[PDB]
């Protein structure tokens, strides 16, 4: 399967599906271990899903672009997704991606 | 439609995409893909599938990404940036470059 059309699970984890975390940018840095391991199964798993785009909102809010490189043609993306601080439920998914962002610098 | 939070919402011609997702242009974090005809149509677009093969799952967009979160005076944000491989082995690969070149950007030659 593409890789941006992968589905993480117990049976075909984050490392297995996107790559070890790490700092480069080609790189994912998402996930503390029980996410990396677990993938779509992990308990908060829709929690942090609620952030994900639709493929109209990916196409629609971020800014896109193409590259060439020595390994291929690569279709860019960045974007910002604004939370709701009217959201009863803000300040647990504060604690949530804190979790997650960078987690594996703490790995042994 | 406007219900939803930005980032799941779906344009169509009802609800297109200058509506859902703010009209095109060159700023940091404003979206700049579209032609005017994606732009009315959104994912009515008859092409859509050849640009929707190209985003990410929810698994993939958080196994890819670089995320970030931002605290500004707008509010909490959550960042993101990566890069998703075309197929240069899929024979239609010349055509998905054109597809997307041709929405890269285009806000620029019209108002």
């Amino acid at each position: 399967k593409p890789r941006q059309k992968r589905t993480a699970t117990k049976a075909y984890n984050v490392t297995q599906a996107f790559g070890r975390r790490g700092p480069e940018q080609t790189q994912g840095n998402f996930g503390d271990q029980e996410l990396i391991r677990q993938g779509t199964d992990y308990k908060h798993w829709p929690q942090i899903a609620q952030f994900a785009p639709s493929a109209s909102a990916f196409f629609g809010m971020s800014r896109i672009g193409m590259e060439v490189t020595p390994s291929g043609t690569w279709l860019t993306y960045t974007g910002a997704i604004k939370l709701d601080d009217k959201d009863p439920n803000f300040k647990d998914q504060v604690i949530l991606l804190n979790k997650h962002i960078d987690a594996y610098k703490t790995f042994p």
